[PDB]
């Protein structure tokens, strides 16, 4: 009993967050083998945020405008280009602490560490899931522009995000390492409204498969459903659609335990329709929905 | 508003694992000893009935391998405080950081980072509960993950983990090894004492939430300390002291909300529930966020 968010250790990224600075913006950076990458809008002033012109603004830029500083060791841009909506700061020196690093884009229902920093020094760590929205619901103060996310597999660190953008409904938008915003977002001061937000209905059914397995086995009913009749109960609470791509994930928990997928689908109808009842399934109050498949068929 | 853990990076290159016999944990490699639950030379027979200062004796310098990485560490000498051994290594740890061994009270929080056979695999935040255990997530292999907290260079390392306890919930030492809580470090019918919530803590959070612009349960009462408790025992919280009011100063400045009239809407949340609503997302109180921590993460 008890199953609780664990974030990744994060001192393979915390030798690589740098701090940079252009003009009267800084921001954080990330310090690959000589690339510092961090977003484009660090060229920008608050003014041009609502109708910035890129290009404009870089071409008369130089590379003494860059202030890149590690701690207290000032790097020199050397160079300078722009991928998308990063940009990649060439420097004189490598990261001699730079780790084997990999760059992956992500779907939504994805976990990952987030370390938060506040100008290339971190502040804190946590876990969180992309949201099917395609934003991600942290704590991102003023300056945590620049902070990435990650997965450690071994001694691989795959980086997967990182922050640009606060939405005015509080929650925080970015792009992958090649600059390509998740989701319709956009680099601009302008009205950009997120989407509803969905519960990751596959998410859920893993977690609750680890309940069983670990002996939570209350909820369980005797009926079962078919995908397309959960489909239509499921949109009424706000749940993701089901597809057979994630009936055949969750293959391998429907073979350790005895119950069916659909058997199991069943049955989270019955809890949404029903509530808790005051009751807990693995020391949550909640149906909780931030635990991958993959996850759980490991630490299972 | 989440519920962050401190950077692990000063506390990954300590860790080690220490086999003695069969047994196989975690160690704390601080200059040149090793910290770890004196339960490592006890096999699984010797947990029932165990007398460490006999076993102890018995047992030399090679019998103890602490590996760090790849390389090997020699104990060249073995000691003994009250719960922890310290193995005396050959080589200082060039990671040393700037380190300090505190007592944490109940209530407080802190980080943990959770390893097996001596590899960080994960870290979370979590406080101590008042019955002096920790709702964490070890497994077999953990014994010896430590909780610290982060001054601005300098490592607090404020706990151990030794036990494992049959309701989920963990139990551990300090660095000196003295036991948060009634537990004994051998394997017996051991339980842990009534739970409460850490009353403080739920106030701290619900000032966070108005910083946050939620503000629906502030209500224009006041109430007193003392008929406050009583609320507080009838729905297992924390009595609250005066202290604990001029701990919540600095949010209530932040706010203008003081404590009593903050403490009149944490009463009618209790009493008449909370109206199907939900207080920044929550349908629950959340009690592990201390004071500091919501000026560390807002103000």
């Amino acid at each position: 009993s008890g199953f609780r968010k664990m974030a990744f250790p994060s001192g393979k990224v915390e030798g690589c967050m740098v701090q940079v600075t252009c003009g009267t913006t800084t921001l954080n950076g990330l310090w690959l083998d000589d690339v510092v990458y961090c977003p484009r809008h660090v060229i920008c002033t608050s003014e041009d945020m609502l109708n910035p012109n890129y290009e404009d603004l870089l071409i008369r830029k130089s590379n003494h405008n860059f202030l890149v500083q590690a701690g207290n060791v000032q790097l020199r841009v050397i160079g300078h280009s722009m991928q998308n909506c990063v940009l990649k700061l060439k420097v004189d020196t490598a990261n001699p602490k730079t780790p084997k690093y990999k760059f992956v884009r992500i779907q939504p229902g994805q976990t990952f560490s987030v370390l938060a920093c506040y100008n290339g020094s971190p502040s804190g760590v946590y876990q969180c899931a992309m949201r099917p929205n395609f934003t991600i619901k942290g704590s991102f103060l003023n300056g945590s522009c620049g902070s990435v996310g990650f997965n450690i597999d071994y001694d691989c660190v795959s980086f997967c995000y990182m922050h640009h953008m606060e939405l005015p409904t509080g929650v925080h938008a970015g792009t992958d390492l090649e600059g390509n915003f998740y989701g319709p977002f956009v680099d601009r001061q302008t009205a950009q409204a997120a989407g509803t937000d969905t519960t990751i209905t596959v998410n859920v059914l893993a977690w609750l498969y680890a309940a069983v397995i670990n002996g939570d086995r209350w909820f369980l009913n005797r009926f079962t459903t078919t995908l397309n009749d959960f489909n239509l109960v499921a949109m009424k609470y706000n749940y993701e659609p089901l597809t057979q791509d994630h009936v055949d994930i969750l293959g391998p928990l429907s073979a350790q335990t005895g119950i069916a997928v659909l058997d199991m689908c069943a049955s989270l109808k019955e809890l949404l329709q029903n509530g808790m009842n005051g009751r807990t399934i693995l020391g949550s109050a909640l149906l909780e929905d931030e635990f991958t498949p993959f996850d759980v068929v490991r630490q299972c």
